[PDB]
């Protein structure tokens, strides 16, 4: 459906070197899918890779590719590889997220902006006079002046897909001015939810001199378009995958629902970190089975996790104290309130899960979206299980009739976990369909396609 008369760019490649990238861009890897399969433009991939002889480098291409193929990555050699990640990581990521001592900074800035000149270095290699071109998130940031400087009037338009900070927030960054420089180079940017908007544009106009007003940022004597998009899910995949007998999901699920008969099942998925709110959902869940004697014994919390970067170690310390906790206090031989799983599961598994669940609680401190409620709500069609939604995640936004929360409130998680237990099932039923057809309102391929719209429709 995307209209007829494309680069896209990213952090890191889909598959890592020995393959799968799990790494948590699923959604974004279902739009880069959905441009690699369209037939009316064939997409190329810009991006780098930092895994764990030269033309061995077309060892690794020799079987990545897959692709379209023809995919463009980008390679930086040297060792303490992380540090690409460090200045992302652990300067820009923390502030974003309002959130580490090193005087090596200067350091990782150094390697953040070859970086950026890596991926011009290749976008200028095979680019073609006439291109459009998408990028993606804070690995970035520094890239679209790059490009408008190096072309002058060529079609770029910028998505972030992480949260963006107040001016207060970001005035901390030495080098804010280079960084929101670097953004204004886009004819389009994109944003998840209105405040990520509201913020950037409001550092455009305290930290640079640029004019700006509620939809529009103006400097250089040119116009720049802000944009509230959040990003879907590939609907019909996942939904296909999730109910498929082919995939051998139904078996899973059958077994799930053997093991937990005659309990109560909260499923989640979140990597182990500061913003996804897995300690607050533990200190909730702790005082709804404290308040609560009718659920002891029938209520079991699982938790899959995803490792984080660092300084998550005392998150993962934390966490795993509160899971200690709770299993020492209602746990028993037979009964596990909180099951905690951080190896990697299966995605048939996952969707099981998800399919098996009675419950899902999203207690996010702070993130651009949560695709695990969309994929729930999905998964929930036909059983109809509850969500519960953190009031400060970006989903919220899209996803109105949802049950809220204020994750910080664990006294208030609790009476909503009880609440939404006890649901009638006619309300199971309603509110499970005005979510689904809320989420199914927005695709992938129909959020892709109306992004590219409209970084067409303003670079004209």
């Amino acid at each position: 459906a995307p209209q007829q008369v494309i680069l896209n760019v990213m952090t890191s490649l889909p598959l890592q070197i020995i393959v799968e990238t799990v790494r948590g861009n699923s959604a974004l890897y279902s739009s880069q899918h959905f441009l690699a399969e369209n037939k009316e433009w064939e997409t190329h991939l810009i991006a780098w890779t930092g895994e764990l002889e030269d033309k061995s480098k077309i060892e690794k291409k020799l079987c990545d590719a897959s692709g379209t193929p023809n995919i463009h990555p980008v390679w930086l050699l040297r060792r303490d590889q992380g540090r690409w990640r460090k200045y992302a990581e652990n300067v820009l990521w923390p502030v974003f997220h309002y959130i580490s001592d090193g005087k090596a900074e200067t350091d990782a800035w150094h390697d953040y902006v070859k970086f950026n000149e890596a991926y011009l270095n290749k976008i200028k290699s095979v680019y073609k006079p006439g291109d459009i071109i998408w990028i993606h998130d804070y690995y970035l940031l520094l890239l679209p002046q790059l490009l408008r400087m190096e072309f002058p009037n060529a079609y770029i338009g910028f998505f972030l897909h992480v949260p963006f900070p107040s001016s207060e927030y970001f005035r901390c960054l030495s080098k804010r001015s280079q960084l929101l420089d670097g953004m204004l180079g886009a004819d389009k940017i994109g944003f998840q939810s209105d405040s990520f908007q509201r913020h950037f544009i409001s550092c455009c106009a305290r930290v640079l001199g640029c004019e700006v007003n509620r939809d529009s940022v103006s400097a250089y004597g040119t116009t720049i378009s802000v944009e509230t998009l959040p990003i879907g899910i590939d609907t019909e995949k996942i939904e296909h995958d999730a109910f498929s007998s082919e995939l051998g999901v139904e078996e899973k699920v059958q077994a799930l629902k053997q093991v937990y008969k005659g309990k109560k099942l909260i499923v989640g998925r979140d990597r182990l970190d500061k913003v996804r709110g897995v300690i607050q959902k533990l200190e909730g869940f702790e005082i709804f089975l404290d308040m609560y004697p009718e659920w002891r014994e029938t209520v079991v919390l699982i938790q899959v996790s995803s490792p984080g970067y660092s300084h998550s170690a005392n998150v993962e310390t934390r966490v795993t104290e509160i899971i200690s906790r709770i299993n020492s206090k209602y746990g028993n031989l037979n009964h596990t309130p909180v099951l905690h799983y951080q190896m990697r599961v299966a995605k048939e598994e996952y969707l099981a899960l998800l399919r098996v669940a009675d419950l899902a609680l999203i207690t996010s401190v702070r993130d651009g979206m949560n695709t695990t409620s969309l994929e729930f709500v999905i998964c929930q069609k036909y059983n109809n299980s509850p969500l519960i939604l953190s009031e400060f995640t970006g989903t919220a936004t899209v996803l109105k009739d949802a049950i809220m929360v204020n994750p910080w409130d664990s006294v208030g998680v609790a009476k909503t976990i009880n609440d939404a237990l006890m649901l009638s099932t006619k309300e199971k039923v309603s509110l499970e369909s005005k979510l689904y057809e809320k989420v199914l309102s927005n695709t992938v391929q129909n959020w892709t396609s109306t992004f590219i719209c409209d970084i067409l429709s303003h670079s004209i």
